[PDB]
């Protein structure tokens, strides 16, 4: 996509070499922002082939509150296996913080049905936030939340969302995280009878690992293709009632897949 | 400053008209980021006289983990009055979250000591974050945090910071928060023997109240002058024992103050 390829060229032209926990080495810039107007097409990268099947099942899993990879295995998704313990558990990550964030006095807040009552009854609220970054449970988590915090906004009968991603692997993770959120925004907009506004992405430490460099320049040599289209064949009673089958992507013509190692 | 004046102009040009919770009405955009290189000078506005005495007692009040306006009345700063109760408490806002975030199991987390040790023992960390958006305790706060989340970063011996502001009064609140956070990056860099880097400001619902149009046009017609320079006169034993005496600004020659009505 024009925004994505421009970002990669920006950490390659402006990035500094860092070191990290996986010990792999990275080129890194700090602070970046881009916008996808969702009326223009579903933001799924066309200059390498992406696997939607993993993106829809991961999102459906987050919305059910589940944090054990059993659901994901049932559906042939293996994206979280490396971080999951003996029993499939990932600890209190995204799904749990979203559906049941624990309070000091034993309550639990459901941040997804809350954001939906705000979109319905007070869409002009400046408080329409969901946060996965609970400081109090980070130590019990498999990996610390990358897509940490996000906020919805309504303007001319259209729903917009801004994510703050504190750490971004531009080659491997970012294709995934922007199609995940663009898909959450069509689901909230279908439920609130609103149109789709924009997906604003904001990055903290936005980087490219050293062992993703030739791949990065291979992708960068491709001309982006026309952006796909999301067709939803049903309007479930709730945001928690979607199924994989209700989602169709039309017009998707990517350049060939590019393979690359995942850091530990 | 040029970055700040441009956002004022982006909200008047592009802003949508919204009805906010005070009934006053706002010119509003969603999603904006501004980068400040703190080597080029202290980012205090010069097209209107900003008052650093309130900016600095509030930040030392925050680092103390105090949520009561008592200390703030002793130093003649009146910014928190109409939101405190009849005993002076604001409930667990910023300072309580920064110094003592409560787990569901009794314990507390000191996010500034956590960040101090990360900049001194793991400076390449992509988790150098402090958050004040505690979803369990939002009910308990006199006002939900506007400056909700921030992340530090170190690259070639420089300390950077990025703040996410979910709500921003451009004419009134924004000069205050830019000076406040840029001030903390100097404190942190001084304790951690680092040089100062960029101050990335990202905003969600960025807005200008309708009753602030006159003052905006007045300020938008004034030319930005040289940024001040900040001096920290002595080096304290920790970040917790600084005082108002320790801070100074040479070369700050601003335009007159500009008086504006506050909305509640
Ligand atoms: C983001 C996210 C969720 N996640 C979780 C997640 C966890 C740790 C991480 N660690 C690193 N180094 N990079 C990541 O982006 C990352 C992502 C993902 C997990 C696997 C793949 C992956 O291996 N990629 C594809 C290859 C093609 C593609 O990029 O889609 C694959 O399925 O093999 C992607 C995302
Ligand atoms: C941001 C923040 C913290 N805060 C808290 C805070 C809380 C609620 C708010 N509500 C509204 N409507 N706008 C705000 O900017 C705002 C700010 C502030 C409090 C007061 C001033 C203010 O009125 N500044 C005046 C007078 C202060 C002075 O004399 O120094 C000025 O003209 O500078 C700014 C920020
Ligand atoms: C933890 C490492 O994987 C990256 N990562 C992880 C999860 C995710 O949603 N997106 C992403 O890019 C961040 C960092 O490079
Ligand atoms: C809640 C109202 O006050 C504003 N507000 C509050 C605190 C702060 O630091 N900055 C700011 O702009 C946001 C909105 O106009």
């Amino acid at each position: 996509m024009k925004q994505y390829l421009e970002l990669m060229q920006k950490v390659l032209d402006e990035g500094t070499q860092k070191n990290d926990r996986t010990g792999t080495g990275t080129l890194s810039i700090f602070g970046h922002q881009m916008r996808f107007n969702l009326q223009d097409g579903f933001p799924l990268v066309t200059t390498k082939r992406c696997h939607l099947r993993s993106i829809i099942h991961e999102l459906l899993w987050f919305l059910q509150g589940d944090t054990n990879i059993a659901y994901l295995h049932e559906n042939n998704v293996t994206i979280w296996d490396e971080w999951a313990d003996e029993n499939g558990d990932l600890g209190p990550v995204y799904g749990k913080q979203w559906r049941a964030w624990p309070t000091p006095d034993g309550r639990h807040i459901d941040q997804i049905t809350t954001v939906l009552n705000q979109l319905k009854n007070d869409p002009d609220s400046r408080r329409i936030i969901v946060s996965a970054w609970n400081v109090g449970e980070l130590d019990k988590m498999a990996l610390a939340p990358c897509h940490a915090f996000f906020q919805f906004y309504v303007a001319d009968g259209k729903l917009s969302c801004q994510l703050y991603q504190r750490s971004c692997d531009v080659f491997l993770g970012l294709p995934f995280n922007i199609a995940s959120y663009a898909l959450l925004v069509h689901m909230m907009a279908q439920q609130c009878d609103l149109e789709v506004g924009d997906f604003v992405w904001t990055g903290g430490d936005t980087h490219l690992y050293s062992n993703h460099m030739d791949q990065t320049h291979l992708q960068l040599s491709r001309e982006p293709r026309p952006l796909p289209k999301l067709i939803i064949k049903r309007k479930p009673e709730s945001i928690f009632d979607y199924r994989f089958e209700d989602f169709e992507i039309e017009g998707y013509d990517p350049h060939p897949g590019i393979k690359a190692p995942v850091a530990i």
